[PDB]
C-alpha cells in the first residue's frame, strides 16, 4: 500500500521523483545543493533559484472529496529587516486560477492555504517568536506535515506534533496547478532564502502514527546533529550550549592539568530592535571533534562513534581530558597540551540515542583507558563554580532533561551574529 504521489530526492547527480509516477523535475540555474547532504536545497530570492515539478496530468489534484497530505523539512533564516514584518510570500506553489494549495511564509510564520474554484479559502498556521532566548525554530530544521481531510479539517504538524487545525468541509471543488513551483514568490526581502529537503505528497490524510514514523525515519537518527539540525561533523569548530544552564557558556580558567573547564556568564543577547531579541550563541571555548575509531572516510559524526574532543583556547587546540584514578564520582575536565596527555583519559563515545531506539540531544560518554565508562559529560556546582565533569551519576538516572545535554553551534549565515573574537 503506497500512498506516495511525489517523493523528491537527490540521487547520483540529479533531483528525481522516487514515486511510481516519475513526474518531471526542472531545476533553475541558481539552486544550491549542500555538498555534505545534497538533499538539502537552498532557494534564494532570485528568478533563477527555483525548482518546478511538472505533475503527471492524472495525479493533479482536482476533487471535492480526495484526501491528501504533504511533508517536508525547512530551515528558515532569522528575519533581520522590518521589510519582512507584514509580507506573506509563497514558497511552494500549486495554485492556478485562484484554486489549489500553497505553502507560504511570513515573519515568524509557516502558512498552508487551500482554495476552491469559488475562491473559498482556509488556512492553518504555525507561529514562532523571534523574541525568545533560545528558539527551537529560528534557522533550525523543522519537520512540517500538513494533512487534509475533505470531510473535516486541514491540520499542520511541526516535528510530529499537532499545532493547528481548521475546518475545510465547506470548500467545494479544488483544482490545483499541473505544476508545483518551489520558488520565493512575492518576498520583498531581497536577501531572503530558505533551505528545504525531502518534499513528499501523499494521496491520503496521514494519521498520527504515520506522521511520527515519517519524522523518526527522515530524522537520520544514527547521525548526530548540530544545533541547526545539520549533520554533526569532525574537524569543525563549534560553540557549546548546555540546555539546562543556557545563560552560560564554556570557558577554561587555565590550560593544563591544574586548570579546569567551567560554565561562565552572562551569554548576553543579540538584537535588532522590534525584529529579534535572542541569546548570543557565539560565546566561549570552541570544541572540535576528532576521529579516533571511526571507520568512515567522510566527516560525519555517527551514533556510538568513539572520538577525541579538542578545545580551542587563544586560537590553539588542547585536548579534553581527566585523571580517572582518584575515587569520587565526578571527574573534573581539563584542557591539556596534546603532546602531554600521557595516560589521562580522553576517549568519548558520542550518543544521538538514549538506548538502542530512543533519540536524545547530544551526549558525550567519557571512557577510561581500560574502556570503562567514566560517565556523561555535564557539570557540577562546586560551591560557586560550575566545573565541567564526567560523571556516572548521569548514566544511572528517568528520561528528563539533565546537565549532560549539549548542543554544538557552528557559525551560520541564517543566524547573523558576529563572532566577538
Ligand atoms: C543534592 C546533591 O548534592 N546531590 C549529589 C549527591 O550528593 C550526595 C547526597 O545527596 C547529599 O545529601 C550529600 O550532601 C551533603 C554533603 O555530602 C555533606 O558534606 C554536607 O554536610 O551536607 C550535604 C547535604 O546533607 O552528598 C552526597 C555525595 O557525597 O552525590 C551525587 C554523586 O553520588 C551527585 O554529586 C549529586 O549531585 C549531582 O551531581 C551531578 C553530577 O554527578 C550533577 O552536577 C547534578 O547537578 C547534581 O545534582
Ligand atoms: C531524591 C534525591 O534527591 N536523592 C538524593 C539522595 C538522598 O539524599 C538519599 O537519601 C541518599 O541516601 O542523595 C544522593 C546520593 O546519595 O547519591 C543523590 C540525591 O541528591
Ligand atoms: C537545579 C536544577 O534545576 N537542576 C540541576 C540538576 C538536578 O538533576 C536536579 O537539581 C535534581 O536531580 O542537577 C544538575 C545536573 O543534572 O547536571 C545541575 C542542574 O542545574
Amino acid at each position: 500500500m503506497d500512498t506516495s504521489i511525489l517523493n523528491l530526492r537527490y540521487e547520483s547527480n540529479h533531483l528525481i521523483d522516487l514515486s511510481r509516477y516519475a513526474s518531471k523535475i526542472n531545476i533553475g540555474s541558481k539552486v544550491n545543493f549542500d555538498p555534505i547532504d545534497k538533499n538539502q536545497i537552498q532557494l534564494f530570492n532570485l528568478e533563477s533559484s527555483k525548482i518546478e515539478v511538472i505533475l503527471k496530468n492524472a495525479i493533479v489534484y482536482n476533487s471535492m472529496y480526495e484526501n491528501f497530505s504533504t511533508s517536508f523539512w525547512i530551515r528558515i533564516p532569522k528575519y533581520f529587516n522590518s521589510i519582512s514584518l507584514n509580507n506573506e510570500y509563497t514558497i511552494i506553489n500549486c495554485m492556478e486560477n485562484n484554486s489549489g494549495w500553497k505553502v507560504s511564509l511570513n515573519y515568524g510564520e509557516i502558512i498552508w492555504t487551500l482554495q476552491d474554484t469559488q475562491e473559498i479559502k482556509q488556512r492553518v498556521v504555525f507561529k514562532y517568536s523571534q523574541m525568545i532566548n533560545i528558539s527551537d525554530y529560528i534557522n533550525r530544521w523543522i519537520f512540517v506535515t500538513i494533512t487534509n481531510n475533505r470531510l473535516n479539517n486541514s491540520k499542520i504538524y511541526i516535528n510530529g506534533r499537532l499545532i493547528d487545525q481548521k475546518p475545510i468541509s465547506n470548500l467545494g471543488n479544488i483544482h490545483a496547478s499541473n505544476n508545483i513551483m518551489f520558488k520565493l514568490d512575492g518576498c520583498r526581502d531581497t536577501h531572503r532564502y530558505i533551505w528545504i529537503k525531502y518534499f513528499n505528497l501523499f494521496d491520503k490524510e496521514l494519521n498520527e502514527k504515520e506522521i511520527k514514523d515519517l519524522y523518526d525515519n527522515q530524522s537520520n537518527s544514527g547521525i548526530l546533529k548540530d544545533f541547526w539540525g545539520d549533520y554533526l561533523q569532525y574537524d569543525k569548530p563549534y560553540y557549546m550550549l548546555n540546555l539546562v544552564d543556557p545563560n552560560k557558556y564554556v570557558d577554561v580558567n587555565n590550560v593544563g592539568i591544574r586548570g579546569y573547564m567551567y560554565l561562565k556568564g552572562p551569554r548576553g543577547s543579540v538584537m535588532t530592535t522590534n525584529i529579534y531579541l535572542n541569546s548570543s550563541l557565539y560565546r566561549g571555548t570552541k570544541f572540535i571533534i576528532k576521529k579516533y575509531a571511526s571507520g568512515n572516510k567522510d566527516n560525519i559524526v555517527r551514533n556510538n562513534d568513539r572520538v577525541y574532543i579538542n578545545v580551542v583556547v587563544k586560537n590553539k587546540e588542547y585536548r579534553l581530558a581527566t585523571n580517572a584514578s582518584q575515587a569520587g564520582v565526578e571527574k573534573i575536565l581539563s584542557a591539556l597540551e596534546i603532546p602531554d596527555v600521557g595516560n589521562l583519559s580522553q576517549v568519548v563515545v558520542m550518543k544521538s540515542k538514549n538506548d538502542q531506539g530512543i533519540t536524545n540531544k547530544c551526549k558525550m560518554n567519557l571512557q577510561d583507558n581500560n574502556g570503562n565508562d567514566i560517565g556523561f559529560i555535564g557539570f557540577k556546582q562546586f560551591n560557586n563554580i560550575a566545573k565541567l565533569v564526567a560523571s556516572n551519576w548521569y548514566n544511572r538516572q528517568s528520561s528528563r532533561t539533565l546537565g549532560c545535554s549539549w548542543e554544538f553551534i557552528p557559525v551560520d549565515d541564517g543566524w547573523g551574529e558576529r563572532p566577538l573574537q
